[PDB]
């Protein structure tokens, strides 16, 4: 389903993280029937909530404004060495810088129950 | 700041996809002046958006939930090549599958001006 603001036209997308961040395609059918189809370009990083726009895709031409969300694998996806390799593509990481002589409390982290 | 959900208190945390994906840690001055150190176990993947629970860190106690926002690398953030072996770490991709004889329009994704 597609959201109608003014004469553009809304459409949530949900990619893959390797597609969000290393490129890829996409496709969706459109409101016309046409079923546009998308490339991600490799360099070209979609990130959580991003907006893209699809020129005159919209309605008498609007534009369609894509909205993505990005769907990440589950836990033990891979194996540690390549979580290793990871940190060699990826930026560098951050960490936390603590104040000296506070009194810190290493804490873990528990599943959320949905309700 | 914290927001006071009844008897637990919520955080807005942000980490980078590497931490995200990869195991790292995090940490955070929590209302009693205490530093709360967090690890996040390689394996145990955070998603956008995803909540986490910290027991015992409520309100008088309560349990601190964590709500975790993603940072992504901006574009060309790697080589070409390092892009192509993030294909040999995560996940199968996942393609388009158009109805043949559908009518195709090719799309290009242009940037989102807020203004």
């Amino acid at each position: 389903s597609f959201k109608r603001d003014g004469d553009d036209l809304v459409y949530e997308a949900e990619i893959d993280l390797l597609t969000a961040i290393a490129g890829g395609e996409f496709a969706l059918e459109h409101v016309s029937g046409d079923w546009l189809k998308v490339g991600i370009v490799p360099g070209e990083v979609i990130a959580p909530g991003m907006r893209k726009v699809i020129e005159g895709k919209g309605m008498p031409y609007g534009n369609l404004i894509i909205k993505f969300t990005i769907k990440f694998p589950e836990n033990h996806f891979t194996s540690e060495e390549n979580l290793k390799k990871l940190e060699e593509i990826l930026p560098p990481r951050i960490v936390p810088a603590i104040p000296k002589k506070a009194t810190v409390d290493e804490c873990v982290l528990a599943d959320f129950d949905p309700a």
